[PDB]
């Protein structure tokens, strides 16, 4: 499958794509405002994620740091990024279907549209100003809005026992972005697409 990753933000983003134990394609790249990066993801990929990182500095060897979404200080991510990270999530070619979603379970840093470029299913979007509205206790100093599990580390926020309910913090994410997961047992906002669809992730889709 092919994914076009488009930075519509007015600021530079460092895109990342990983399946947790390995990079997808090159795994990461600088995207200036307006730049597009097309990657090839292998059919049958399970648990892929795409996200944006902000305020990064890297050297020549590709080591450095980002203020949101850092993946162990590498430009080319091999594993997942440090919250807060708005997450595009996908599993491809699972019994003839593709499954996509946007997730706020690891917080929010950049607004995002996640849409197919082929036919047969709708896209999902989380483009509200979650950072600006972020509750005081969840604001990440580096920018972005942390999830309650990252901040407080309780069984309720992290759904550690497999049972947990909505919280005042999860309801904040859900009210601004109903189409994204707000906690682990949120009623699924997953979209079912035909197998081997193609996709576009757009950062800052409206502004």
């Amino acid at each position: 499958a092919t994914f076009e990753i488009v930075n519509r933000c007015s600021y530079t983003v460092w895109a990342a794509a990983s399946k947790g134990d390995a990079a997808l394609d090159a795994g990461g790249r600088q995207l200036n405002s307006g730049e597009s990066w097309t990657i090839n993801v292998e059919p049958g990929t399970n648990g892929g994620k795409i996200w944006a990182r902000t305020d990064c500095y890297f050297d020549d060897s590709g080591s450095g740091i980002c203020k949101t979404g850092d993946c162990g200080g590498l430009l080319r991510c091999k594993r997942f990024g440090r919250p807060p990270t708005t997450l595009a999530e996908f599993s491809l070619n699972q019994y003839g279907k593709d499954y996509i979603d946007i997730s706020n379970i690891k917080g929010f840093n950049v607004p995002m549209n996640f849409s197919p470029t082929t036919r047969g299913c709708r896209g999902v979007r989380c483009a509200a100003d979650i950072v600006g509205q972020c509750p005081a206790k969840l604001k990440a100093p580096g920018g972005g809005c942390n999830d309650a599990c990252t901040v407080f580390q309780t069984s309720e926020y992290c759904c550690t026992t497999g049972k947990c309910g909505p919280t005042e913090y999860s309801r904040f994410f859900k009210r601004l972005c109903p189409d994204a997961f707000s906690y682990v047992l949120d009623k699924p906002t997953t979209v079912t697409c035909p197998g081997s669809s193609n996709y576009r992730v757009t950062f800052c889709p409206t502004a």
